[PDB]
């Protein structure tokens, strides 16, 4: 490895080989159907509500998220980077695809499959990836960097459909080498959307803009229909002329046939026909490429971009629903924009590198931070970007000052911005894209006082319940498959407007909104103040024995939906305390003085009593009336997390929180698997783990990483990292499960998983505040 130096990848980079087999892979641990794409993922490219592409480790597009709100994982065997290479002097070259891998059919059997092991590797620090290739056949030694311009405090770029794969070579040998570098994109217009002649009226059309120093060369693969569908737009790619390289293309090769029409030019010499060719196809699947061919002398390093763009304009949901994606803002809606989105890509892409290496510079050079915490830190971050995103400018036929957001659940559990679970998930959105993050919190604002008295079938019981109660905060504000923003509380295995965490949390997400930005947005406040009073005022009905705290009813009423609490709970109790105490300095800045004077006396009794209730001497029990309410509960003292990170105060004794923590750290981690995989959410005292349901023997991801930031600002510094550590181990170390970019919910102690792609754990930015 000769390239390495050639380029520059953080030490904190998540790195596997190119082909590498991965042998003690997790799978879903549920009696039901669940995700499981398997281990061999990527850090995605695209932006928010872009539609996002997995591109994996052994080089495959292959998990398609480009279906707002849908995962779906194929790899598009047409595309890839492919390589040739002539040492001069030679009568024959050598050209390889850089896919570890083969089509399962017969489809493009020309080309040359199986990039070969222990010949390159790939590596992560999300926005940017990388692949290295060291090849005993290839004397150019290649590395690519590749991203998309994901960057705090910035909802422009942050927002657009390409991807940016900027090469790197270099001859490390004593000959002069004649090497090619071509990218082949498949027109995947009809790939979904489209109910019927999926390549119909697919066509290719090559575009050259020449100026003064910047020569680009694009395929645009669109279709001849001007119609304006989720199906319609078109993809691109395309490079941009450096000194010392020629460029080549092919407006058109048939993907569904052997590829030869390609390949028995690019393996001769590296150079393609230059044979344009608009004519629509039919039934075959058709594609473009792009090639560069350059000579390099002993000792010579040359640099090329490449891009990708995908102009998509129009997402739709199950319910019906067509919206435009955030970024036609900026490049225009009738999805024939894909060259202007690659050439702003080609002519900006060094700016967007600086300004990725602005924002992680922070954290990157601290040097009192292990690396592995930084490569958790970063690459959770996919998650933003692959989560279902979906952010609109405008309802198809419809303007607003307001451009509406939501990230899923995850995709099992196909529901938007679930409350209870962004509670921990959305750290990452107040502290680096605020305006969305305020954005959400006024879009949940809006359903406080909806009334929708229709009735819906409780699945996990069978009984009628109303769709949604005034006053009650929904679950969810839709789901991909109805009706996102329009149609709250897609979420129907239980009724969430009994809960009991879900009007605390959302008052809790407000003022941490609030202080976390500056302490300075009292607009927000007021904007979401009779919100805040309501959700209060509510669930102070339903403490049903008058000890000033809402009751747990005995079966699942909130985020730990199969773990029954009953009475005063720790972790409901403490949210309360903790949003009574929000609620009285929202007043106090707001100068409600009646509303402070009341929050203040529902805090004085309720604070009194939890701590009589529920204070053992150790820690705090997990609830007053369970079968197993003397269980130690990771979370336990949730609501006082919150309140540290809110700058509210002590709401329980600093003494008993520090004990309440090194209990948790003493069992619930280093109890549970040598503290090797987090902390399991419930104990029993005598050491031995919780049955009384799954979710007791289980470990969340982001109640793991919550509790470790909790740690860590109540000074317990090796354990929060300790505790920490074990879920960056089971996601991303070679002795852990295979979870790298599609961190799950939760595992048990054998490593297996529930829900892949998961909200919660980034809840690890909780760890920056
Ligand atoms: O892991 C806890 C989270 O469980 C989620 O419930 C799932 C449902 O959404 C889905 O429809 O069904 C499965 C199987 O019954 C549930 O696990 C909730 O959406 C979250 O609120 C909850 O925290
Ligand atoms: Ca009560």
């Amino acid at each position: 490895d000769k390239i390495s130096h050639k380029i520059d990848i953080p030490d904190s980079a998540w790195t596997i080989g190119i082909g590498e087999k991965f042998k003690n892979a997790g799978h879903p641990n549920v009696k039901y159907p669940m995700i499981d794409d398997s281990y061999v993922q990527g850090a995605p490219l695209g932006g928010f509500g872009a539609g996002t592409i997995g591109r994996t480790y052994n080089g495959g597009f292959s998990r398609w998220h480009l279906e707002i709100g849908k995962n779906k994982y194929t790899t598009v065997y047409a595309n890839q980077f492919s390589v040739f290479q002539k040492v001069e002097g030679n009568k024959d070259g050598v050209a390889q695809v850089l896919y570890a891998g083969e089509p399962e059919n017969g489809y493009l059997s020309s080309w040359k499959w199986d990039y070969p092991k222990e010949s390159g590797m790939y590596y992560a620090l999300y926005p940017n990836s990388w692949y290295t290739y060291t090849n005993k056949d290839l004397p150019v030694q290649l590395a690519v960097k590749q991203f998309s311009p994901i960057i705090p405090y910035n909802y422009k770029e942050t927002s657009y459909p390409v991807a940016v794969f900027k090469w790197t070579a270099y001859n490390p040998t004593n000959k002069n080498v004649d090497v090619s570098i071509m990218f082949t994109w498949q027109n995947m217009i009809g790939f979904f959307g489209k109910q019927v002649n999926v390549n119909s009226g697919n066509f290719n059309k090559i575009i050259k803009d020449k100026s003064k120093d910047s020569e680009i060369v694009a395929a645009v693969m669109g279709n001849i229909s001007n119609d304006n569908e989720e199906w319609n737009g078109e993809y691109s790619i395309g490079v941009k002329k450096v000194p010392g390289v020629d460029i080549s293309y092919k407006a058109k090769f048939v993907t569904t046939g052997d590829g030869s029409d390609l390949w028995h030019e690019f393996s001769k010499n590296g150079i393609l026909d230059n044979k344009d060719d608009e004519t629509p196809t039919k039934q075959d699947g058709i594609g473009s490429a792009i090639a560069v061919n350059f000579k390099l002398q002993p000792g010579q390093t040359i640099e090329v971009p490449f891009a990708l763009s995908w102009d998509l304009p129009i997402m739709k949901f199950g319910g019906g629903d067509k919206w435009y994606k955030m970024y036609t803002k900026y490049f225009g809606k009738n999805g024939k924009n894909s060259f202007a989105i690659l050439k702003e890509a080609l002519n900006n892409y060094q700016k967007w590198e600086k300004m990725i290496d602005d924002w992680q510079k922070p954290i990157l050079s601290n040097k009192s931070k292990p690396d592995w915490y930084k490569t958790a830190l970063f690459n959770e971050l996919y998650y933003l970007a692959d989560g279902g995103t979906a952010w609109e400018n405008g309802k198809v036929g419809e303007k607003r000052t307001n451009n509406m957001f939501g990230l899923l659940e995850c995709f099992d559990y196909n529901y938007y911005e679930t409350l209870d679970v962004r509670f921990y998930g959305s750290f990452p959105l107040v502290m680096l894209w605020p305006d969305i993050e305020k954005q959400v919190m006024r879009q949940f604002a809006d359903t406080i006082n909806v009334q929708d008295s229709s009735e819906f079938k409780v699945g996990s019981n069978g009984a009628m319940a109303v769709k949604k109660v005034q006053g009650m905060i929904p679950h969810d504000l839709g789901s991909s498959y109805a009706l996102p923003w329009i149609k709250i509380n897609a979420y129907d295995w239980q009724n969430p407007n009994i809960w009991k965490d879900l009007n605390s949390k959302y008052v809790l997400l407000v003022y941490r909104d609030y202080v976390l930005t500056g302490k300075t947005d009292k607009e927000f406040l007021k904007y979401t103040w009779k919100s805040v009073k309501t959700a209060l005022d509510k669930l102070k009905e339903m403490d049903k024995d008058n000890d000033g705290i809402p009751d747990n009813e005995g079966i699942p009423d909130q985020t730990y939906n199969t773990w029954s609490m009953k009475g005063t709970s720790a972790y409901c109790g403490s949210l309360w305390l903790a949003a009574l105490k929000a609620a009285q300095e929202i007043g106090k800045v707001l100068k409600d003085n009646e509303a402070y004077i009341k929050y203040n006396e529902w805090y004085k009794i309720a604070q009194q009593n939890f701590e009589k209730e529920l204070w053992n001497g150790e820690y705090y029990n997990f609830d007053t009336e369970s079968d197993h309410k003397d269980s130690i509960m990771a979370d336990q003292l949730a609501g006082q997390w919150y309140a540290d990170i809110l700058r509210l105060g002590d709401i329980l004794p600093k003494d008993h929180v520090q004990k309440a923590l090194k209990k948790i750290y003493e069992f619930n981690v280093m109890k549970f698997e040598n503290g090797k995989m987090g902390a399991v959410n419930g104990m029993r005292p005598d050491g031995i783990v919780d049955e009384s349901d799954i979710q007791a023997q289980e470990v969340w991801t982001g109640v793991t990483y919550a509790l470790a930031s909790f740690m860590k600002y109540r000074g317990m510094t090796e354990e929060a990292y300790n505790t920490a550590y074990g879920v960056y181990k089971m996601t991303y170390d070679k002795s852990g499960k295979g979870y790298w970019f599609r961190t799950p919910e939760a595992w048990t102690k054998d490593g297996n998983y529930r829900a892949s792609m998961y909200m919660r754990p980034l809840s690890i930015w909780s760890m920056e505040v």
